[PDB]
DNA sequence: GCGATCGC
DNA sequence: GCGATCGC
DNA sequence: GCGATCGC
DNA sequence: GCGATCGC
DNA sequence: GCGATCGC
DNA sequence: GCGATCGC
């Protein structure tokens, strides 16, 4: 399931990923969607890494994080959460689609994707 | 001067670069010919390249080169010859092309195509 | 069964 | 790309 | 991620 | 040569 | 300068 | 894929 990606994303402070706790998490940065805009990518996995990778590069992004996650983001590893927002074993932050594949929702649409904690996106994915 | 790959090629035995030093030198394999009949090119020195890559890749004639050969040809490099058969800092065996673009010779005719030592190729330019 | 990350 | 993991 | 393989 | 992509 | 290989 | 070198 290949295909381009594509969307403005949102300008970001200082706390980023500071709401990636509630409703919907934080948004995709605009410096990165440009960054990333009309590229290719092979799977979704393929973007996240890549993602990852560019929020790295990002010197006022990877300004907000620590050292360790620093060198997780840079080999596309997906940075750790405060110990609150884990949910067991699942200790990353993941990316998630607002709209379904199945309701035709953009797969590499940075507009529908969004930085969500893992406690909050098993509360996403319930209804709450 | 692009273009495509082309030719027959004769069999080798086993002591294939053996004669390398005499004549025209040795042929180009028959199963290097086939490996590689049509095939872009954007240059003759690309040529050398895939063509000592492909004979790296065929076993049985990888098989008569030390390894600081094989890890040569393996980037497109030559293998060295022995030290009575080079000149100069050309220590490595060289492509020759019986007919010149000129003479409707094929720039990637594998049957216009040789391998032959250094001294060799200067014995050739001179006058046999 | 399902989204989603990890590690080669 | 593939095989494996994690929580629901 | 690590070994192939581009691309200049 | 060797940094940068591909392809598992 | 010519036919080739080297050195990034 | 480009300059730069090689021996004559």
């Amino acid at each position: 399931k290949p295909g381009k990606a594509t969307g403005k994303g949102k300008p970001v402070n200082n706390k980023w990923l500071n709401n990636a706790g509630k409703d919907l998490g934080s948004p995709v940065p605009d410096r990165i969607a440009n960054k990333l805009r009309d590229k290719e990518f092979k799977s979704f996995d393929d973007f996240r890494k890549k993602f990852w990778e560019e929020v790295s590069k990002d010197p006022e992004l990877s300004k907000q994080f620590s050292r360790n996650n620093n060198d997780r983001m840079k080999v596309g590893k997906a940075p750790k959460t405060r110990t609150q927002d884990v949910s067991g074993k699942r200790t990353s932050f993941e990316l998630h689609h607002e709209k379904p594949i199945s309701q035709n929702g953009g797969v590499y649409d940075m507009d529908n994707i969004s930085v969500v904690t893992p406690k909050r996106h098993i509360d996403i994915h319930r209804g709450k």
